[PDB]
């Protein structure tokens, strides 16, 4: 039930290293009904925007919205999870069939670009949660 504004960011000080996420839901009156920052050990820039997806669909899902908006400011993320673009790479294929799994139930899904001063919410709580690593 019901629409959200899915906010996700990955943090990254390594190809890996020490990694962590951000994100934030959204109600369309506005209200941030909940939002999150973890460490996930270590993980490449490119893992943890993903995983960052990962957890704001979990979340989503978690609270039963139906219609997702989601917000991030990956591109990479953005190309492979609308089908633009693929990758041989088997981990990041796996979390594609993940992330499409989660999306699987909300009855409407979309994706969209923001710039990440846009994106700032998801950011800080990403880095905030690595800062204290
Ligand atoms: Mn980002
Ligand atoms: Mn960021």
């Amino acid at each position: 039930g019901g629409r959200v504004h899915a906010y996700f960011d990955g943090a990254s000080r390594g190809n890996p290293g020490p990694a962590a996420v951000g994100w934030v839901l959204v109600s369309g009156d506005g209200g941030i009904v909940a939002e999150g920052g973890d460490t996930i050990g270590r993980a490449t820039n490119n893992q943890a925007e993903y995983d960052a997806l990962i957890a704001a669909l979990e979340a989503a899902a978690d609270f039963g919205f139906d219609d997702i908006e989601l917000r991030g400011d990956s591109q990479l993320v953005e190309k492979q999870l609308t089908g633009a673009w693929d990758t041989n790479d088997p981990d990041l294929r796996r979390k594609r069939v993940r992330a499409r799994e989660l999306l699987t139930g909300f009855d409407d899904w979309s994706i969209t670009h923001v710039p990440r001063a846009t994106n700032e919410r998801a950011d800080a709580l990403a880095n905030e949660a690595l800062d204290d690593a």
